[PDB]
């Protein structure tokens, strides 16, 4: 299939680099942003400054209206960057102007060429303040007319999860890597060998016209981690509701060579004894060598 | 000697990218933002979140009093990332709310704390806007008070060397390079070996306590070549006076293996005859082994 993941704003360039520097497999990568410079900091090969003549490259202020306003500015171009994908991957920060406005633009353009398109969003932590937290949720019912599936992730959930002495800094590139965790969870089911792959119909058939999406993630070591990271990925605080409001579910197990088939079979019924009895659930998964004895479990669920 | 660049802000940032990217030797690299996005897109180890409290990582909007008030929160932890230096080059886009605010600030840190203290700034597009080009007069006036030599590079002069279809995102690209041009082509003459190096000291004669400074960057390739880079160099758009106002000058003269002696005294020779009488002109030369035919004069005036 191709697949390309296209990076909206601040964050969506950040979860792209952070995809970058852990050499997903398969898609093609485009940066998008107002700001110049965020973009020219960006490890992706394709760089498409939108809104030039709006914003002159200074970016979109807070104002999701500017964020639509250069987006629409740059359909043309961003049409051609898009021409020719099966899937699309739209990945945002939501809360800003760039992000907020210029992502579902993107989806519904992605849409109009007959891609499945997929968003992977976030919410953003309390601590950017409540206009930002607002703006967002504006942003958020946006995407969801415009995409296939909407994979929301609430950020201030992160923060349940790391360090409470984490900096700032850290948190925001913990988000990215959610984010890169969403996309690269569904994509390297389908565009990398591992132990099992699932065929793009598979993955189209959750995703398709389904609107609003979740995703758990679950790490666990050693002795019985298989039960372990699925139980923690159907209890993760990343998600904002219970699986078993699901039509659809995608699990990928991803863990290191002592990763075992049985070990996958029993993620998977932990995964659907918590699911809908009615659900369509797929799952894969496949092997990164830095992984030791921990494995990673994630789930996205479809179609509440 | 210990050399610490600090990219302050969108533009700074992108210069130290741009310097990672061509591995300039013998420096150390701090990235600071009050952009928590654009600095974790930075390829730099040391990234320095600044006013995390007053601007919870979201930028410092356009207003440089925010950029200003995000140093001073910051300015213990500033002064930790500072210490040991004996020569800074604070870099930075002015126009902005971070570089221009932020980076005087950060300037006058370096100095009290002993280090030679290099500005090397540019001068927004005038397609930016006006507020933008003010604001940065501004912030040039306040920088000059805190470095001991400030360059100053007008961006609107690159537009007069690249071709007049140059898309806007590869211009603002074209000024970052400008930028790592100005802090290599000093740095490289103290820290990188090549056919004639410089001692601290005398870089230090050259730049301490002397305000204002300007640059030029002369490319030539083939036949009289020495003699032609210099000369464009001299008569560099990027000058915004004339050398022989100055009472000093640095020149680097960078080449392939090609290079010889006696076409560095032929280019220092022009530079010294288009300087004034009583100049204090020091020079030197380093190889690059990517430059075949072509070589690049880069002329520092110093002390207007």
């Amino acid at each position: 299939a191709s697949i390309k993941v296209i990076g909206v704003g601040g964050g969506g360039n950040n979860a792209v680099n952070r995809m970058i520097e852990n050499e997903v497999q398969g898609v093609e990568y485009i940066a998008v942003n107002t700001d110049a410079q965020a973009l020219n900091l960006s490890k992706a090969e394709v760089k498409m400054q939108i809104g030039a003549k709006l914003t002159r490259g200074l970016g979109a202020g807070a104002n999701p209206e500017v964020g639509k306003k250069a987006a629409e500015e740059s359909k043309e171009q961003i049409e051609e960057a898009l021409k020719g994908a099966d899937m699309v991957f739209v990945t945002a920060g939501m809360g800003g102007g760039t992000g907020t406005g210029a992502a579902p633009v993107i989806a519904q353009i992605a849409k109009d060429l007959g891609a499945l398109t997929v968003g992977v969003v976030t919410r953003p932590f309390t601590f950017e303040g409540r206009k930002r937290q607002l703006q967002a949720a504006g942003g958020i019912s946006a995407m969801k007319e415009a995409v296939d599936t909407l994979i929301v992730i609430p950020n201030d959930r992160i923060l349940e999860i790391v360090d409470k002495n984490t900096p700032m800094l850290e948190a925001f590139r913990e988000a990215d890597n959610v984010l890169r965790q969403g996309v690269q969870g569904i994509s390297d089911l389908i565009a990398t060998p591992g132990l099992i792959n699932l065929d793009f119909a598979d993955v189209k058939t959750i995703m398709s016209n389904k609107g609003s999406a979740l995703m758990g993630i679950g790490i666990a070591t050693g002795e019985n981690r298989a039960a372990e990271a699925a139980k923690k990925a159907i209890s993760s605080p990343l998600l904002e509701a219970a699986i078993d409001g699901a039509q659809g579910v995608l699990m990928n197990i991803t863990g290191g060579t002592n990763l075992s088939l049985y070990e996958v079979q029993e993620a998977a019924d932990i995964v659907a004894s918590a699911s809908d009895q009615d659900v369509n659930m797929i799952f894969g998964s496949v092997i990164n060598e830095n992984l030791k004895d921990e494995i990673v479990v994630t789930v996205i669920a479809t179609g509440f």
